């Protein structure tokens, strides 16, 4: 799964990520692709080496392809399938005022699709939101960076605890205990539809980390957004229910939301 320098070229910059920048580039006899390049001591490289061979298996239409990892010398730079319209979350921002309900609720449908095979795989995300989604030709949305968390070194956005913890997209047992499942993913998937159909609005952007986890833990919930019928609006609840046991599964979501988008 290890790509050789020689086998890919730099074409131009797209961004600046998480762990460093972002290039538009063609990996030989293969494709166009984007290509991730990760500061030293940003991730545990060793850790995430190591399951490559597991993981690279995993292959769905939704989900972003990761073809490989480049790691002759530092920094590292992993290959992805490249995605025409970049992030989700920017595109909904930039798009607001242009979309469709029935385009707003066909997003949603194709992370749901993304994540039933995850869940299938036994595989969690961790980390879902808006800005985790590319978009692709013909606005078709895939799902990336799942798992990853488990190999991001810096403590203060992997502990709970922690100063840049994503709390806006955790369940109550993820916020208290670190306790990951198909169901936590599951309550993350509730706010990314509301990021969706409010076109791109932060969550809880009125409120602090601790302000969350107290709304949250006393049966406060986000508003529903005015694009969101209120069918939409019961199944994001349902992603919000207290108790994971209580959520849908993703393969339940799925039917359900696909119900809807026919009707
Ligand atoms: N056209 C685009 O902007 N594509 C893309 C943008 N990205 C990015 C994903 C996550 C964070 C990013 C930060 C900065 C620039 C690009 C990013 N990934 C792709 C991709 N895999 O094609
Ligand atoms: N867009 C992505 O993040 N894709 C992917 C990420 N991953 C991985 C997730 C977590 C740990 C991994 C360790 C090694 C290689 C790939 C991993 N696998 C894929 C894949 N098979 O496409």
């Amino acid at each position: 799964w290890v790509i050789d320098p020689s086998e890919l070229t730099f074409v131009q910059e797209i961004g600046s990520g998480q762990f460093g920048l972002v290039h538009l580039g063609y990996w030989l006899n293969k494709d166009k692709v984007a290509i991730k390049t990760i500061r030293e001591g940003a991730m545990s490289e060793e850790d995430f080496i190591e399951e490559a061979e597991v993981m690279m298996k995993l292959s769905h239409p939704k989900l972003v392809q990761l073809y490989g990892v480049c790691l002759e010398q530092a920094p590292i730079c992993l290959v992805f399938e490249f995605m025409e319209h970049g992030c989700l979350s920017d595109y909904l921002r930039t798009q607001r005022g242009l979309f469709a309900a029935e385009t707003l609720l066909g997003m949603c449908l194709d992370v749901c699709e993304g994540m039933a095979y995850l869940e299938e795989a036994c595989v969690i995300h961790r980390d879902l939101a808006a800005r985790n989604c590319l978009v692709g030709e013909n606005q078709v949305i895939k799902v990336s960076d799942f798992g990853m968390t488990r190999f991001v070194l810096d403590d203060q956005y992997t502990s709970s605890t922690g100063t840049k913890f994503p709390v806006k997209w955790a369940s109550p047992e993820v916020f208290s205990f670190s306790r990951y499942s198909s169901k936590s993913d599951v309550w993350s998937f509730g706010v990314l539809m509301w990021e969706v159909f409010s076109e791109g609005k932060i969550p809880y952007e009125n409120r602090s980390n601790s302000e969350v986890v107290e709304d949250i833990s006393t049966g406060f919930r986000l508003y529903k957004p005015r694009l969101a019928s209120t069918h939409v609006y019961q199944i994001m609840n349902h992603c919000w229910r207290e108790r994971p046991e209580d959520r849908p599964a993703f393969s339940r979501l799925l039917r359900q939301l696909a119900e809807i988008a026919e009707s």
